[PDB]
């Protein structure tokens, strides 16, 4: 599913997810928020399952955004963890965590966690 | 913290996390897991903070394993979201969600959380 | 939101979720899941914000369900941590926590993460 | 594990976990957390496996608090999901799920995860 892949997403909060998969297994690409505190597009990179399952499974996938580029230091870093789902309404379907750079005594309020699903289409 | 988190890391299950930072906020590296269905090294990539706060707080940082190598493919993928703390006994204190390649009907029960800690000894 | 609150409930997997709220903010009731290794119904129990803030913003909640009853036992419990949103399309938005009782050596594996979302219909 | 389990407990934050198990797989009690916008005790509820695997598993449960007592209302609660563990070296290990109740455009921030160890001593 490297076709399957590769190409711009958008999840519910109107995110915007730009990646290439590679046929190694490399995620590279590009990722704007809609929310939170982020301006224009950060760098991501991750990796997923080249040789995925022949049952009807989906294809595992994970990839990190650290929310730091040229305009803005949000001192965080997300990763989703997630599985990619073909079909005529392909979907990735992920979990997060959105760690911040915290001081000891904050480190129990570091962690965000959520779901976000993206679609090829909005 | 380049210099601070390059090398070879350690977590509490013996697992080993052997990582490059880049100046432009790069990891790269690979992942040796002492649990699960997991041999020898895995390709792991990830982004972290390149110019975090100089309050005392952490580095935030995450990285992705695709768990297929020449050898196994357990089609999942686990993502590692965290911080990097400097100092006599640096740590990376992390979170992970570990996501299967699932069917729909056990979707709901695709993906694992928990939490590891590194450290440069042992 | 105690009126709000108490009632029938159903998620996204068919599950049923019956819970009444007290005044004194307790949640009692019974949990059907549509999936999983589970029969019929099981105890719950829980908590709410019984003053929520006026701003609009959703009232916090939780509550944990033991996956034993007469029928079978799963040695797991899974918490559900969320807010309800009132109104015409009222919802319980939440994410939760299943752990089963496994050994040392499996403990990593031990907790799965998810998400429901509940409505007052269907 | 009735007796195993019902005490005060301790996690590696300093706050203090009173609870009592019961025959039909209730836990009732009282938490008081050392940190976040908390104050003296708040109820806690949950459930636990009232009859735990006999292979050396741990014995799953789970609470919740609702951050509102006399004092303090924090408009947000806590799930904790976990295992006890028996033995010399007793310990309850959690991972947990704070909400907060938000507005919409918040949703997405509205949860933080985090895990904690709770012993009989400290």
């Amino acid at each position: 599913d490297e076709a399957g892949i590769t190409g711009t997403w958008y999840n519910q909060l109107g995110s915007t997810f730009i990646v290439t998969a590679g046929a190694d297994g490399a995620l590279t690409g590009t990722y704007e928020s809609a929310v939170g505190n982020a301006e224009s597009r950060y760098v991501l990179t991750g990796r997923y399952d080249s040789a995925p399952a022949t049952d009807g499974s989906g294809t595992a996938l994970g990839w990190t955004v650290a929310w730091k580029n040229n305009y803005r230091n949000a001192h965080s870093a997300t990763t989703w963890s997630g599985q990619y789902v073909g079909g005529a309404e392909a979907r990735i379907n992920t979990q997060w965590l959105l760690t911040s750079g915290t001081t000891e005594a904050n480190a129990w309020a570091s962690t965000y966690v959520g779901h976000d699903t993206f679609t090829k289409v909005k």
